[PDB]
């Protein structure tokens, strides 16, 4: 599914993720837009082997399984396919366990390279919510 931005802002914010650690929405509306341009069914192959899912492009080698990737882990206890999902329930309650692992949302380095310090409100202008 190719989310609407105010679509994605709503469901984000019904999932609890608005303030979620102190990041306000359009933080985690930016990130979206970067890591997988909306779209539930992105997925990024990286150098290491492993793979990112999702609107929020998690990765393989610590948060789901995909089988493909030696030596991860899956804390989010789930298969790395739930993060495609049209539903959005699994990448969230699965980005929140990465946003509380330390390092905020550095963890995901197009939020720090292109989100980090700009005017993210703007990622919910003219939405209802
Ligand atoms: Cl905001
Ligand atoms: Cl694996
Ligand atoms: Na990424
Ligand atoms: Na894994």
């Amino acid at each position: 599914k190719v989310f609407g931005r105010c679509e994605l802002a709503a469901a984000m914010k019904r999932h609890g993720l608005d303030n979620y650690r102190g990041y306000s929405l359009g933080n985690w509306v930016c990130a979206a837009k970067f890591e997988s341009n909306f779209n539930t069914q992105a997925t990024n192959r990286n150098t290491d082997g492993s793979t990112d899912y999702g609107i929020l492009q998690i990765n393989s080698r610590w948060w789901c399984n995909d089988g493909r990737t030696p030596g991860s882990r899956n804390l989010c206890n789930i298969p790395c396919s739930a993060l495609l999902s049209s539903d959005i329930t699994a990448s969230v309650n699965c980005a929140k366990k990465i946003v509380s692992d330390g390092n905020g949302m550095n963890a995901w380095v197009a939020w720090r390279n292109r989100c980090k310090g700009t005017d993210v409100q703007a990622w919910i202008r003219g939405c209802r919510l």
